[PDB]
């Protein structure tokens, strides 16, 4: 997160990191043992840590949990990274707790203009790389479809979309990636892709979580 602020020991109960032997990705539990991430953090070996501030210190409230299972989206396309979204199940259900929350799925996409946040562990530099210890926040808004596709012309697929600000300064960054962008209390995003970061006229990408409630809860059901 680039030009956000430190959120505060578990504010967003809800933020997961993947680790495969260290932070590698952002996550948002959906219920007690699932997880949704973004498919392009793919990759075997995981382990869900929940109740997460500094990841690099055991500070109290941590839950530790291997996953089981992953389901990348069935029309993932890596190449364009459209239908950037995978589910994680844990091998045991997390222990819920004031700290360790489940983020509600959309009932329906949200408009331009609804203001969100967005979380991780990614880098927090637009110029060269600095890696924080404790979770970074950052209050950001939907963008027009419209100027999202100026940015990313013949890019931008209907399962996508554009958040924070044209100006530069501020935006989600690697390291990032899978993380929560939520809206009015509601998952919306997955903090997918983008060109460098908080870059002039560069917005954030963001997996259009609404158009995959069907898929998550179905999915969810039957695994
Ligand atoms: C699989 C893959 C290959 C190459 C680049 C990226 C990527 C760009 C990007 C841009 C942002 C951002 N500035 N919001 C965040 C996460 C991001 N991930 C992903
Ligand atoms: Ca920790």
């Amino acid at each position: 997160i680039v030009g956000g602020y430190t959120c505060g020991a578990n504010t967003v109960p809800y933020q997961v990191s993947l680790n495969s032997g260290y932070h590698f990705c952002g996550g948002s539990l959906i219920n007690s043992q699932w997880v949704v991430s973004a498919a392009h953090c793919y990759k075997s070996g995981i382990q869900v840590r929940l109740g997460e501030d500094n990841i690099n210190v055991v500070e109290g409230n941590e839950q530790f949990i291997s996953a089981s299972k992953s389901i990348v989206h069935p029309s993932y396309n890596s190449n364009t990274l459209n239908n950037d979204i995978m589910l994680i199940k844990l091998k045991s259900a997390a222990s819920l707790n004031s700290r360790v929350a489940s983020i509600s799925l959309p009932t329906s996409c949200a408009s331009a203009g609804t203001q969100c946040l967005i979380s991780g562990w990614g880098n927090t530099k637009s110029s060269g790389t600095s890696y924080p210890d404790v979770l970074k926040c950052l209050k950001a808004p939907i963008l027009s479809d419209s100027s999202c596709k100026s940015a990313y012309p013949g890019q931008i697929t209907s399962n996508m979309f554009c958040a924070g600000y044209l100006e530069g300064g501020k935006d989600s960054c690697q390291g990032d990636s899978g993380g929560p962008v939520v809206c009015s209390g509601k998952l919306q995003g997955i903090v997918s892709w983008g060109s460098g970061c908080a870059q002039k006229n560069k917005p954030g990408v963001y997996t259009k979580v609404c158009n995959y409630v069907s898929w998550i809860k179905q999915t969810i059901a039957s695994n």
